[PDB]
């Protein structure tokens, strides 16, 4: 819960295969500076949450051209992905498209 706004990273791409299995992360905004921009997330996540070695997982900003971010729903880079000052209910979404099928 978030007294401003809250927003949701999770994995979907078999991406959180790379974190042993979890793909939700609940994340909330403090309510002055929110400096959980998805590029310091993607950071905590790499840092913190890779079971793997980051190789095969995203550069460390946004994404790679493998992984592809969904911004609450959106094509992240066209929205401003790595540097984002979070929006609302932002289901912010990895989809690793280096594998589809």
């Amino acid at each position: 819960s978030a007294a401003p706004l809250c927003v949701k990273v999770e994995f979907g791409g078999g991406a959180e295969l790379l974190f042993d299995g979890v793909k939700k992360h609940q994340v909330a905004l403090p309510g002055q500076e929110e400096p959980w921009d998805i590029r310091n997330l993607l950071v905590w996540i790499k840092k913190n949450l890779l079971k793997e070695r980051p190789e095969l997982f995203i550069q460390g900003d946004s994404v790679r051209p493998g992984i592809l971010v969904l911004i609450n729903d959106a094509d992240w880079e066209l929205l401003g992905e790595l540097d984002y000052q979070l929006q609302d209910q932002d289901s912010i979404l990895f989809i690793s498209t280096l594998h589809g099928g």
